[PDB]
């Protein structure tokens, strides 16, 4: 995979962005993950993570991965690095995200993830909980 240059044009919420990519604005939906609605129990927490890390960031990337790069709803589905760090993986390892939606081919950094995950689930951090 490759990581592709990308301006932050608004945070959404814990699991979708809005990015400038290739020049044209866009709705990232991220990887492997979900995390809960505004309106429902670390959503709020949640969004809150993900616009401070894309909003504090100096670069964003975007990573496809093998398989569909839209879903049917128009969004890009992508990992997101903010100073190289990676968002998906960020929330998951925070108790604010799980693991879900793995589709086989878009799937290269499921067990990355679930590591997260679980190092999540050990500590009883926010979902968790
Ligand atoms: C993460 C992801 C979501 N989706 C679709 C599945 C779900 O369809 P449905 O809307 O019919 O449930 C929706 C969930 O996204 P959200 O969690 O943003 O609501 O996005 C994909 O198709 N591929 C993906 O990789
Ligand atoms: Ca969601």
């Amino acid at each position: 995979l490759h990581k592709e240059p990308a301006t932050l044009i608004k945070a959404i919420d814990g699991d979708t962005v809005k990015l400038m990519y290739k020049g044209q604005p866009m709705t990232k939906r991220l990887l492997l993950v979900d995390t809960p609605e505004f309106n429902e129990k670390y959503g709020p927490e949640a969004s809150a993570f993900t616009k401070k890390m894309v909003e504090n960031a100096k670069k964003i990337e975007v990573e496809f991965d093998k398989g569909q790069r839209t879903d049917k709803y128009g969004r890009g589905l992508a990992y997101i690095y903010a100073d190289g760090k990676m968002v998906n993986e960020a929330l998951v390892r925070q108790g604010l995200a799980k693991v879900a939606y793995v589709y086989k081919g878009n799937n290269t950094h499921e067990q990355l993830l679930r590591k997260a995950e679980a190092q999540a689930k050990k500590e009883k951090l926010n979902i968790w909980s």
